[PDB]
């Protein structure tokens, strides 16, 4: 058994696991909505000493739905607080 | 699926339904510890018009443990409050 905890501070790779497991029903995502990330920033030179960091592609979760920019909705939504 | 809720104000076949499901893994008891009260009382006549009210037997949960006066310990323990 698995139980992944996510919140508004999770991005990119931490959303791939939290979304591939949820789409495969391999875990229960608990927490809040995740920080929308999931775009790769390829660095390529342009000038002799300067370059550009430009978004090139985005990767989508096993279903097909995209991380940008909705994020992951946990199955059991619960905000942080005292027990 | 089932999800039973119990509280310290439950007893006397409120722990037969909760206890039997818990021992058969048919539900997930949630709440606080129940008020331990398991016993059978009868009114055996002893004299012409005098009788005694004496407990003779209790009911033991499917496992074989007793309700009086341990009660039912929920699998998930929480207390009343605002989420």
């Amino acid at each position: 058994p698995i139980a992944v905890l996510v919140n508004g501070g999770s991005a990119s790779a931490s959303e791939i696991v939290a979304g591939a497991l949820q789409d495969h029903k391999r875990a229960v995502i608990i927490g809040e909505k995740t920080f929308g990330k999931g775009s790769v920033q390829m660095l390529l030179p342009v000038n002799k000493d300067e370059a550009i960091k430009i978004t090139t592609a985005r990767y989508y979760l096993p279903s097909g739905r995209t991380i940008q920019a909705k994020g992951i909705t946990p199955d059991i939504v619960i905000y942080p607080g005292k027990v």
